[PDB]
């Protein structure tokens, strides 16, 4: 069924003094595709969708700074550090125009960036993607106590540094089916030595989360501002019950912004890639087809 391996030749650009790695396949003429990834993932999570669009496109999967098989700086790991490392492995690549396809806090670097250079966005396919969530209320009961407790210093570094929970425990509970062994592997291999964990505690310390921290959710309520008046086409993949976007709030974004279509890929929690991934890769390819690119 669905595919484990990580068949990728490895590509690194130096960007801010560190290497980023990347998967770079399809054609190399035409407008790109660059996918980012979200916590606690990497380029991993798009290797079944990536075949469908590299036919045809050019796909572009960038691990984040010290994700995936990127370098790992002493960093605070801080969303602002990830935009800077981002914006800088763009403008490296002598990306001009771009096709995003975006996930977790994947999107917040992608919605960020386009609401920053509107001019190079020719669409935007989005799911999971980081929303103010305005109460506690909003996020999923199933999840709510841990990630309070992932919000600390305390509990929260010795649950996701020094005990892995969130590559052991959260990133399972974001998949509806059962991950493999071999899939738990990939998952794990970034973050075997526990001194490499920082951004996978700093990242849930940065969700918008009633209202916490002041600056990540100002920063989402301006990028939502602009999506909600840009013209872009916009392709969104939600699930149900979902983790960071209900089906309510799919529905409510599918009549909200302009040019968007709206796509149910079934089951799922947060990582949709792991539960449909040829649906989701086989939408994005059609609906490309229909872009002016
Ligand atoms: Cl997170």
């Amino acid at each position: 069924g669905i595919g484990t391996g990580f068949p990728f030749d490895p590509h690194y650009v130096e960007v801010l003094g560190e290497r980023m790695h990347y998967v770079d396949v399809g054609p190399r003429d035409g407008t790109p595709v660059l996918f980012l990834h979200g916590n606690p993932t990497s380029s991993y999570v798009w290797r079944n969708i990536i075949p469908h669009v590299a036919p045809t496109h050019r796909c572009i999967a960038p691990d984040l700074i010290g994700m995936g098989k990127s370098d790992k700086p002493d960093l605070g790991y801080f969303f602002d550090d990830h935009v800077r490392f981002m914006d800088a492995f763009i403008e490296a690549l002598g990306l001009e125009e771009v096709v995003l396809v975006i996930h977790d806090w994947g999107s917040a670097l992608g919605f960020h960036w386009a609401k920053r250079n509107p001019e190079r966005v020719k669409g935007i396919a989005f799911m999971e993607f980081i929303r103010p969530i305005p109460t506690w209320d909003e996020w999923p009961e199933f999840a709510r106590e841990t990630f309070q407790a992932f919000r600390t210093t305390d509990v929260g570094r010795k649950l996701i540094i020094d005990w892995n929970v969130f590559i052991e425990g959260t990133l399972p509970m974001g998949v509806v089916r059962p991950l493999t062994e071999v899939e738990m592997d990939h998952y794990r291999e970034p973050f075997l030595n526990p001194v490499d964990r920082e951004p996978l505690w700093r990242f849930p310390n940065e969700l918008p989360i009633a209202g916490e921290p002041a600056n990540i959710v100002a920063l989402v309520e301006e990028y939502m501002d602009w999506l909600h008046q840009s013209p872009v086409p916009k392709l969104l993949f939600w699930g149900t019950p979902g983790v960071l976007i209900p089906p309510a709030e799919a529905a409510r974004l599918a009549k909200s912004l302009p040019n968007c279509k709206a796509v149910d890929i079934g089951p799922g929690l947060n990582l949709l890639q792991e539960d449909n991934p040829d649906l989701i890769g086989s939408e994005i390819a059609r609906w490309l087809s229909t872009l002016e690119i």
